[PDB]
């Protein structure tokens, strides 16, 4: 309702839409048998109108325009529209990937970027300016469970801060997405809506100025200098993956928070593509904002001028380097950091930019590297503290047990030492970091924002990848096993009786390919130490060991014009091809030891901390690092959130089917689905089951008040053709398989069109207005008469107007007691009962209308009446018999007025027609025992217990010399 959005203001058309609004989108056309999502080559889905069909095929008309044909069992329903743009997506009815699909981009169209689906909160990148994160958003959302607002990633944030106080347990929020889909954004803001709503803040000796939150929140500029980069994707882009705890006393006060950091993009360092810079420092201090840091670097102010940062692009028009390198500088300042501690971090970067110019030449007719020149070496040592002559002398002939290097082995060793010096400098960062962050305050409870590369396959998929896609699908398992424990309860509140192996079991055997023993990771760091080992020794051993052992190990299926791949893994969102060529090499990461025996002799006290423990291979430690991030989750209650990019132009509003697809099935939303979809998905209660599927078996659920609706559902599913186990009856809901809901729901849409089709017809067999011949052939007590009559019928309206004559001279009886006997068809049924008029939809064959009246006093009329039309005139012709007759009573002694009262019809059904029952008053008692039965085999409408109201006014025609009646009834159905 539209007054409980009023307190969301100017957020609210972004948040859900106005009743108005969505009442017009929920009448809109729609046939269950014609609009469909089929299969599509260029978009994956697309929504179609059926148009024809044959053998098993269907043909369709594509939203586009487009004529395709596809087998019957690749055509998938769409949700009706009451569905449209549905906030929780796990109430659709059909829940297969293209209705999740188009209820996003349905959402995201109108402007709407956040969307439940189960435990999910699903983003999707604007890519434009939205009122929604006011101070006024803010209160409007303080305290509300999920499901009392619209979704809204600060939904996320308050239920897990408030179930870390009302529960006393840790949390978490898990953020993935690929590159690009909004992740670092999404984490700023749940962690600066912790800063803005945590109580404080007991007062106690520690680095920084401000408050704890204002140090939370300058981490993110230091570490976006160097973690950040503009990508093809995004112009802020996070190169490494991120988990930060908060930290909360035994009162619930904010206490301390702490950052780890992954796997940051070392490559990025010494090569960018085209289109993509370097880390956002090199340019930050390149800006010559603060001039003394180019004369302290001893470097130009031309990016142009340093091969390492100039291989793509060196300026952006949305970032202002200048401003940001104050703003990076600021927030080491608030993060504590000393002058030397800033400073000495500003060399080792203008050292990096230097070392990447240093060149190298041949010996006269030797295969042995020496100096080309010696200026930029001369630069770089200095700042590193080192002597100059002991580097290059390092590269060239390196010592072990000693010497020689050619010049492409030299370019590769400072490449790979400018990579790790960078590389351990950012972890040396987010340590010193993590010291301001640390208040020695006592801690209980934590709430960690987790924010992780997803899942992602690359046309090229290498050992990074790996790393990425093994992660995920520990953090995939995870959710599983979580949404498996939650469905448990579910299924054990209600009383429904079934289970099934733990969900995150399914996800085991692809974890157990790669981290057991003799696993994928152990082969390479058992291989890497063997220095005669190679990528082709590699690649045997793990065939050897796994193909044809191991299901999720496979080989490479070289698709099209993708690169040459040499082993293909089963994973939860799908089958990658891994291109295994320098695994070996980056695993080890080997680096000129003779080099970096100098970093450790440095007189720069940083360099020389940054190889002070200097063994571990990427993998091994890769699994450490997994290992204390998974312990950590473990312990919390989690929360998830789905980050979507929607197209890859930075357009607002716009999504590309293939592109959203993709996040779908790799993200754990399509997952999600699917493991939900082993039991029974689709609950609803038992109210809205008998509202909804009553019309397939009328009979089994009785109108009325106190209705047992349990056994209403018991009766009417246990009388359908239909897969008997594929339901279960829970306390206050019906479970159903997907499949069978779905069934139901097509039984119903055949259900309901036939009788559209039926009250069509038996409503144009009634306009305009009609003639009416009546017939009477009489007999009370051995007294033979006849009446005839001759009127017109107008059902719209609910008229008949008739003129009776008696051919046979003055009536045996009163008038008034032939009324009842004398076409309830031309009843008006109000235009939402119409299902509910038989008297309509037995024609134009007709109706057997047989009574019995009952009169108190004397005795009684047998009547059969025939109604049907003849003609375009419709037909009443009636037998009478009238026996046991009192000859003085008020009947046949014409005692009775010349007048008629209203009475209601009671009508019930039988077969295959209806039966009512009803008294009339005169003032002479006389019961009806009224039954009708269609006289054409064919079907009728039976209608729910309902009464017909009836008027009757009888009057004289003065200039009739015939024994007559004129009659005017109103007849209205209820
Ligand atoms: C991202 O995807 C996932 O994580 N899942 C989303 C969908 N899943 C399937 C699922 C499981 C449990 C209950 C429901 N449905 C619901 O509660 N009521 C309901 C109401 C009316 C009708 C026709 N069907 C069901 C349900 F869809 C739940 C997790």
């Amino acid at each position: 309702g539209d007054s409980e959005m009023a307190v969301f203001g100017a957020a609210a058309p972004y948040l859900r839409k106005s009743e108005k609004e969505r009442l017009e989108a929920q009448t809109r056309p729609f046939d269950l048998k014609k609009d469909v999502f089929v299969p599509d080559d260029k978009q994956e889905f697309v929504k179609a109108k059926i148009v024809s069909r044959e053998g098993g095929k269907v043909t369709a008309e594509t939203e586009y325009g487009k004529t395709v044909t596809v087998k019957e069992d690749q055509v998938m329903q769409q949700n009706p529209p009451k569905f449209d743009k549905i906030e929780d997506m796990a109430m659709l009815t059909f829940l297969h990937e293209p209705a999740v699909l188009y209820n996003l981009k349905d959402r995201y169209g109108s402007w709407m970027i956040y969307t439940y689906s189960g435990l999910f909160c699903v983003t999707v990148n604007p890519y434009k300016w939205l009122p929604v994160y006011t101070p006024e958003v803010v209160a409007a959302y303080r305290g509300k469970k999920r499901s009392e607002a619209p979704p809204h990633i600060f939904s996320i944030s308050d239920n897990a801060y408030q179930y870390m106080l009302t529960d006393r347990e840790n949390q978490s929020i898990l953020i993935t997405g690929e590159s690009g889909a909004g992740k670092t954004v999404n984490t700023k803001r749940v962690i600066q809506y912790f800063a803005v709503i945590a109580a404080i803040g007991d007062r106690s000796q520690s680095p920084g100025k401000g408050t704890l939150e204002d140090q939370i929140i300058q981490a993110n500029p230091a570490l976006e200098a160097f973690g950040n980069a503009k990508t093809v994707r995004n112009d802020n882009s996070s190169r490494f993956g991120k988990f930060i705890r908060i930290h909360f006393g035994a009162t619930g006060k904010l206490a301390s928070a702490d950052i780890e950091t992954y796997l940051l993009e070392k490559s990025r360092v010494i090569f960018q593509l085209k289109a993509e810079r370097d880390y956002h420092i090199f340019y930050q201090i390149l800006s010559n904002k603060k001039p003394e840091l180019l004369d302290m670097l001893l470097i130009t102010n031309n990016p142009y001028d340093y091969a390492f940062i100039s291989q793509g692009e060196t300026t952006v028009a949305s970032i202002d380097d200048a401003e940001e390198l104050m703003a990076t500088d600021n927030a080491f300042d608030v993060l504590g950091f000393t002058s030397e501690e800033k400073n000495s971090m500003y060399k080792l970067t203008g050292a990096i930019m230097h070392f990447g110019n240093m060149k190298f030449k041949l010996k006269q007719r030797e295969e042995q590297a020496e100096p080309d020149g010696t200026e930029e070496a001369d630069k770089s040592a200095y700042l590193m503290g080192l002597n100059s002559a002991d580097l290059l002398k390092g590269l060239c002939h390196p010592r072990v047990k000693t010497k020689g290097q050619n010049v492409q082995q030299v370019i590769y060793a400072t490449g790979a030492l400018a990579k790790a010096v960078y590389e351990r400098m950012f972890n040396w960062m987010v340590t010193r970091i993590n010291a301001t962050l640390e208040t020695k305050q006592p801690r209980q409870y934590f709430i960690g924002v987790l924010d992780i590369a997803g899942f992602e396959i690359f046309d090229f998929n290498s050992f990074e990848q790996l790393c990425i896609n093994f992660t995920n699908e520990k953090l995939q398992q995870f959710f599983n096993h979580h949404m498996f424990v939650l469905e448990q309860e579910e299924y054990k509140k209600e009383g429904i009786e079934w289970t099934f192996i733990d969900f995150g079991m399914d996800l085991q055997a692809c974890i157990d390919l790669i981290e057991k023993p003799m696993g994928i990771m152990s082969i390479l760091e058992e291989e890497c130490m063997f220095p005669k080992a190679t990528d082709m020794t590699f690649k045997a051993k793990l065939f050897d060991n796994h193909l044809g052992k191991s299901a999720n190990f496979q080989k490479p299926r070289n698709i099209k014009g993708k690169p040459e791949a040499h082993f293909s893994l089963i994973h939860y969102a799908g089958i990658v091809d891994y291109n295994i060529i320098g695994w070996l090499q980056k695993n080890k990461d080997p680096l000129n030891e003779t080099v970096v025996g100098l970093y450790q002799k440095s007189s720069l006290k940083l360099l020389s901390t940054l190889f002070a423990n200097y063994f571990q291979t990427v993998s091994a430690l890769h699994r450490e690092n997994l290992n204390k991030l998974m312990t950590n989750l473990r312990s919390t209650h989690p929360h998830f959130v789905r980050c979507i990019i929607p197209n890859e132009t930075k357009s607002p509003g716009v999504m590309d089917n293939p592109l959203v697809m993709h996040q779908l099935r790799c993200n754990g939303v399509l997952e999600g689905i699917r493991i939900c979809r082993k039991g029974f998905p689709n609950r609803i209660l038992y109210g809205d089951f008998r509202q909804r599927y009553r019309i397939l078996n009328p009979a089994a659920i009785p109108e009325g008040q106190f209705i047992d609706s349990r056994k209403g559902a018991e009766k009417l599913l246990s009388s359908l053709d239909i897969d008997h186990n594929q339901y279960k009856f829970g306390h206050t809901k019906v479970f159903f398989k997907a499949g069978l809901l779905g069934l139901l729901e097509e039984m119903r849409d055949e259900r309901l069109s036939r009788i559209i089709t039926r009250t069509q017809a038996a409503e144009e067999l009634f306009t305009g207005v009609v003639p009416i011949l009546v017939e009477l052939d009489g007999d009370v007590n051995g007294h033979k008469f006849s009446v005839s009559g001759e009127g017109e019928g107008d059902a719209t309206y609910g008229k008949l107007t008739l003129k009776f004559i008696c051919t046979t001279g003055k009536l045996p009886v009163p008038w008034p007691t032939l009324v009842t006997t004398f076409v309830q068809c031309f009843s008006r049924y109000p235009d939402h009962m119409k299902r509910h008029d038989f008297f309509k939809s037995a024609m134009p064959e007709g109706y057997v209308q047989e009574r019995t009246i009952f009169f108190k006093d004397d005795g009684n009329y047998k009547t059969r009446a025939e109604v049907k039309f003849e003609g375009d005139t419709l037909v009443n012709r009636i037998e009478l018999k009238g026996i046991d007759f009192k000859e003085d009573g008020n009947i046949l002694g014409h005692k009775l007025e010349y007048n008629y009262n209203s009475h209601n019809v009671y009508i019930m059904a039988d077969k295959n027609g209806i039966k009512a029952n009803f008294k009339t008053r005169h003032v002479q008692l006389a019961d009806h025992y009224q039954q009708n039965t269609p006289i054409g085999n064919g079907p009728v409408l039976l209608p729910d217990n309902h009464y017909l109201s009836t008027q009757s006014a009888l009057s004289k025609d003065p200039n009739e010399k015939r024994d007559h009646m004129v009659l005017l009834e109103f007849v209205t159905a209820a």
